[PDB]
């Protein structure tokens, strides 16, 4: 079964400014999924130090990008901590209620989207090109599930149905129908090495057949 829930109002509110707002510099997103990644490679990183056995789902930590112009989809891989199910209902949704209240107050203050990131709430940002995400993760506690949302106001959660990931999470982009830039090699290499050229585990920019 698929369930369907409600964005915390707040939540709803900044995907709909995100989505509205005319913002040319749409690039953002990409170094602030790939600095989520990071974080979540740390985390599994440092609780291994004292549980070994939670890389028995994978011992390899890495970032991979994965255009596909036939799908338009843009695809952010790692091999992170992942995330639970309560993770994807609710808790990573609380966690950013006060991110989100403080960077709205800013965008009136004057700030610019782009500042989204310091906000914690870098995670929506990826709605600045893509009409659709679809999330599938998988931490050590919990099954694999699939996460996606069009805005809206809501999203689904569902017990995934594709292959097993290990460990990790997979942030899939439908990109907008104009924003097909970034499934260009040379556009996403531009992008990586302007903004995320400081990430410590490996990114590997896959090619396209
Ligand atoms: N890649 C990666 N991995 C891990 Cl474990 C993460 N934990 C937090 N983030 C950033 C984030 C902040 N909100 C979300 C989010 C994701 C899906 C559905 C609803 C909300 O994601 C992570 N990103």
């Amino acid at each position: 079964e698929v369930e369907t829930f409600a964005f915390q109002a707040e939540i709803a509110q900044l995907m709909s400014l995100i989505i509205n707002t005319f913002y040319s510099n749409k690039e953002i997103f990409l170094r602030e999924l790939i600095s989520n990644s990071s974080d979540a490679l740390d985390k599994i990183r440092y609780e291994s130090l004292t549980d070994p056995s939670k890389l028995d789902s994978g011992k390899e930590l890495h970032i991979n990008l994965i255009p596909s112009k036939q799908d338009r989809t843009l695809t952010i891989v790692d091999t992170g901590i992942g995330m639970t199910k309560a993770d994807l209902i609710n808790n990573l949704g609380t966690i950013a209620k006060s991110g989100t209240k403080a960077f709205m107050e800013a965008l009136q203050a004057g700030a610019d989207i782009s500042m989204i990131g310091q906000f914690g709430v870098g995670f929506y940002s990826a709605y600045l090109v893509a009409e659709k995400v679809t999330v599938i993760t998988k931490h050590n506690d919990d099954e694999q599930y699939a996460w996606e949302s069009s805005a809206g106001g809501s999203f689904t959660v569902r017990t995934d149905t594709g292959e097993p990931m290990g460990r990790g999470t997979k942030v899939i982009l439908h990109l907008k129908e104009d924003q097909t830039e970034y499934l260009e090699e040379r556009r996403i290499k531009e992008i990586v090495k302007k903004h995320s050229q400081f990430i410590g585990y490996p990114i590997t920019l896959f090619v396209e057949k």
